[PDB]
């Protein structure tokens, strides 16, 4: 299940650097960006494989790509925020 | 992110004799020029360890190395300087 919706202007800055990169389609940082996610724990509604993509959002000061993720669906606006690996999603409000 | 593209004659002098010194390979003044720069926050673009590389600006009258620094990055005139120990950088344009 999607655990709600989150406020843009809440999550850390980078996830509204990596929105920016997702609508000017890229260039992306990783070479992972992009990549189709699975949704294959079930959380988000089951969709054909193809539908959701993820992409990095940077943790400044991580060694790595990090926890941080932006699924895209296809619909309008369709973007959840992970901070923990997929194990929770929370729906973007772009409007707050 | 990169503030903007600075004139390197718009810079303090010693940022033009670091970028000599780094053009002859040296020798320079300090143990710690030319280590790595981790690019550790994310400010600079993401890269590979090892693209960027960190020497000193002297700040003159300083005990210390102090906090100027040119940061170069493998594309050729790839440099930034920063005055303030890593928080901001500016893109130096040596052609002006
Ligand atoms: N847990 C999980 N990982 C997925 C899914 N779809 C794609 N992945 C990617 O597959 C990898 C293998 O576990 C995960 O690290 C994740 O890579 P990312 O780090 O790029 O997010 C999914 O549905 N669930
Ligand atoms: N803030 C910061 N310091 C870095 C980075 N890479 C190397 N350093 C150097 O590592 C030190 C310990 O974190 C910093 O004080 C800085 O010392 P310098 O002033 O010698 O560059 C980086 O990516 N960020």
């Amino acid at each position: 299940d999607v655990s709600g919706t989150v406020c843009l202007s809440a999550l850390p800055p980078e996830a509204t650097d990596t929105l920016n990169l997702i609508a000017s389609d890229g260039p992306f940082p990783y070479s992972q960006d992009g990549v189709v996610f699975q949704n294959r724990e079930s959380v988000l509604p089951t969709q054909s494989y193809g539908y959701y993509h993820e992409y990095t959002v940077i943790t400044p000061g991580a060694r790595t790509r990090g926890t941080r993720r932006i699924i895209c669906g296809e619909a309008t606006q369709e973007d959840y925020y992970t901070g923990d690996h997929y194990a929770t999603f929370s729906l973007i409000d772009q409007t707050c």
